[PDB]
């Protein structure tokens, strides 16, 4: 039942993702989605699913970066160095 | 309906803090059941039950500056700003 949670959990980020996408949604939203996905992975606690996560999140970071949002930044560094530090202690 | 979401955030928000109170749990684990709470919570659409998360996270911050802890604190500091800033924007 936990590969059922997982399932439920990406299906909800790829819908909303591909909605955002298809949009100009701000990159607040975004990193809100982010975050709101890998906190609930977390509680569900499987890897293989939160590597691509901290990859599409570097991707996010990457384009944070490249715009004029410095307090953005932060949150999205700290989520990532947070996630990692999960993931390598899971 | 929006009501029965909000109440069963903040159920799974009481139960939870209720657990990880009792069994000594690490200033981490409240900062993760703060954060998916409040992501859960500004998801759905609700302010003045966003408030009292605030109040709550003030206090687990004052926790965390008396602790030791400097890379924690700056992830609690913007998760409060940023859901100050979405209260006085919803
Ligand atoms: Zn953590
Ligand atoms: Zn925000």
């Amino acid at each position: 039942e936990k590969s059922l949670k997982v399932l439920e959990a990406l299906e909800e980020f790829f819908k909303e993702w591909k909605r955002l996408e298809k949009e100009g949604k701000s990159l607040d939203e975004k990193l809100h989605l982010f975050l709101r996905v890998g906190e609930r992975l977390l509680e569900i606690g499987d890897k293989e699913s939160l590597e691509m996560l901290i990859e599409l999140l570097e991707e996010l970071a990457k384009e944070i970066k490249k715009a004029g949002n410095e307090e953005l930044l932060v949150r999205a560094e700290a989520a990532i160095k947070d996630i990692r530090k999960h993931i390598k202690e899971l």
